[PDB]
């Protein structure tokens, strides 16, 4: 094969869900070595796999449901924050597909924001009431992922100059994306190489292999994560910008092998954002530079 597999199970630091602060402190030196040596980070979080599996299985069942219907909670009929991303269900349109940078996007997916979990703005929580088995599991996984990613953010901050502020990740602005790949046909690429626009991403263990990362030397590898308790932490383009380009974005892609007639591939990722209204900053020449432009401006810029 052109892309070697990358074993992480038994090889990334172990971070216990009931002991997250102390274990992440102990894991800091290894996580720094990963960001330095690889360009992305990884921890093994015992039991997370089964929590994420159950959550994604309830999402698959909600995608199939004939009443209530996920389609009744498309982003265009869900109350959206005045200043914010778009939360809610993103249906697959076969006729005029959503483009990922010009390429048809072979998935249906939901964005569960911290705002939505809190029913903000009012009515945003409706999908989580229509599909309570999914909704309760999505809130659980969001909260576990948010706690993990906030502490990955502290490791990265610790690698930056003194004076580097707290990343101040926004619960309400941060989104859990839950993905059901569909209408794949003969595709071997589900997602061409990209990086997130946000501060950090946390890849939760997917149903299937195929997610790939590029190393600093341009070598593509395939983390062994399907059926594991391994999470991956991604640098987004906001943290590339905040770090004055010190930390490149954790560029990745998703490939697949042919599977049965609409076999269900599932994946979930937390995209962590700072407050849209807060001013940008960059660590330039060893100390903090405040910008006039907001994180919200950073997103619009693209
Ligand atoms: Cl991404
Ligand atoms: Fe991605």
């Amino acid at each position: 094969m052109d892309v070697p597999l990358m074993e992480l199970s038994g090889r990334a630091p172990v971070v216990r869900l009931h002991d997250i602060e102390a274990d992440m402190a102990a894991a800091t030196d290894a996580i720094r070595s990963q960001l330095t040596g690889w360009g992305f980070m990884a921890a093994e979080v015992p039991g997370i796999g089964e929590r994420v599996e159950a959550m994604m299985n309830e999402f698959a069942a909600a995608c199939r449901a004939t009443g209530p219907s996920l389609s009744d909670y498309a982003y265009d009929v869900v109350p959206q924050l005045a200043v914010g991303g778009t939360h809610g269900f993103f249906p697959y349109n076969s006729e005029i597909p959503r483009l990922a940078n010009g390429v048809p996007d072979p998935k249906e997916f939901i964005h569960v924001s911290g705002a939505m979990i809190g029913d903000q703005p009012p009515g945003a929580g409706d999908v989580l009431r229509a599909f309570p088995a999914f909704g309760t599991r999505a809130a659980e996984v969001f909260d576990i992922a948010f706690r993990l990613i906030s502490l990955f953010g502290e490791v990265v901050r610790g690698m930056m100059p003194p004076g580097t502020p707290e990343l101040d990740l926004s619960h309400d602005a941060t989104n859990l994306r839950v993905i059901h790949y569909r209408d794949v046909g003969d595709r071997e690429v589900l997602a061409h190489e990209h990086s997130g626009i946000q501060m950090l991403g946390l890849q939760l263990p997917p149903s299937d292999q195929g997610l790939q990362y590029v190393l600093h030397d341009g070598t593509w590898v395939e983390p062994v994560i399907a059926g594991t308790d391994v999470v991956l932490c991604n640098i987004g383009r906001m943290l590339t910008s905040a770090s004055d380009g010190r930390f490149r974005p954790s560029t990745h892609r998703v490939h697949t092998k042919p599977m049965p007639a609409g076999y269900e591939r599932l994946s979930s990722v937390l995209f962590a954002y700072p407050q849209h209204k807060a001013r940008q900053w960059k660590m330039v020449d060893g100390e903090l530079m405040s910008l006039n432009a907001t994180w919200g401006d950073f997103i619009d810029s693209r």
